[PDB]
């Protein structure tokens, strides 16, 4: 976790959300695939509620585009204040925010409700009430009296756990830790890197725990969920760029029972 002090948000984004991994024009891309998982899961209108919490938001919002139209109270979090910062920048259309419009549009495109994308970036910005600091290794990630509405009706996390835990055991605990935040019967949308062990972010060189679809599932069950849906996307050769060594990406729709 010490390494996370050299984390460069602008380089993280550059490494992962700007072409090639960021080109949403090719259907076979990982961008389209991920946004599609989210779209379809929420489209089933089974993941509803008043509040929602996004764990380890980092400096990204794509993970919330389809969600934002289902929960009025959205809470975004992250360790690094540097990330909580970059988030704010886009939340207040401040100077030099990252441009997510291409992602916004591909959410609207995929959702097919004919929504204009400026309208989606509006609904999101509006529904995100707070950007809180968080530590998944803590038995109570947020803190004691967090401004966050608990328990949340739903959880969303992307590439967090496997990137902050040094091994499967650390990973499982971290999972159980955030699971506490989820109301019983609420939903979890977990995205992540399969069999990855490192990834760059400017100066920083972060360790990752290579995990598998079975390890991730077995661990989801172990944490107390009833695995609703679990998909795997194999990273094509053209999306390997030495910013990391990821093999594929996983999507999980879990339900705390
Ligand atoms: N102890 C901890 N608890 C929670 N998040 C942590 C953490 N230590 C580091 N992080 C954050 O976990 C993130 C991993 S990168 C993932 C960013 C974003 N979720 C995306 O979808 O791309 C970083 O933003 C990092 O700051
Ligand atoms: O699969 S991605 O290319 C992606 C997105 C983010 C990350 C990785 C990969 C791998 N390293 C993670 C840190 F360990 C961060 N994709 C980028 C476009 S939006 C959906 C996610």
């Amino acid at each position: 976790a010490s390494a996370y002090q050299r984390f460069e948000p602008r380089a993280y984004l550059r490494n992962n959300y700007a072409p090639p991994r960021g080109d949403l024009c090719n259907p076979n891309g990982v961008g389209p695939w991920a946004l599609r998982c989210l779209a379809q899961t929420f489209a089933t209108g089974e993941v509803s509620g008043r509040t929602l919490i996004d764990i380890g938001s980092g400096p990204t919002v794509y993970q919330l585009l389809s969600a934002c139209s289902h929960f009025e109270d959205i809470t975004m979090t992250d360790f690094l204040e540097v990330n909580r910062q970059e988030l704010g920048r886009w939340l207040q259309e401040e100077p030099g925010a990252f441009n997510w419009s291409m992602y916004s549009q591909h959410a609207c495109l995929i959702e097919g409700k004919g929504e204009c994308w400026q309208d989606k970036e509006r609904q999101l910005r509006a529904r995100v009430k707070r950007v809180l600091p968080i530590d998944v290794h803590q038995p109570q990630p947020l803190g004691a009296g967090s401004p966050a509405p608990l328990p949340a009706d739903a959880l969303v996390s992307a590439f967090c756990l496997e990137a902050v835990s040094p091994d499967l055991a650390s990973f499982q605990r971290a999972l159980d830790h955030i699971t506490t935040l989820l109301r019983p019967g609420g939903h979890l949308l977990l995205i992540g890197a399969l069999e990855e062990s490192w990834y760059l972010a400017g100066e920083a060189r972060l360790t990752v725990v290579p995990v598998s679809e079975e390890e991730v599932r077995e661990a989801l069950v172990r944490s107390g969920y009833k695995v609703r849906d679990l998909r795997t996307y194999i990273m094509p050769a053209h999306l390997q760029t030495g910013v990391d060594d990821v093999k594929g990406v996983f999507f999980a729709w879990a339900q705390k029972v």
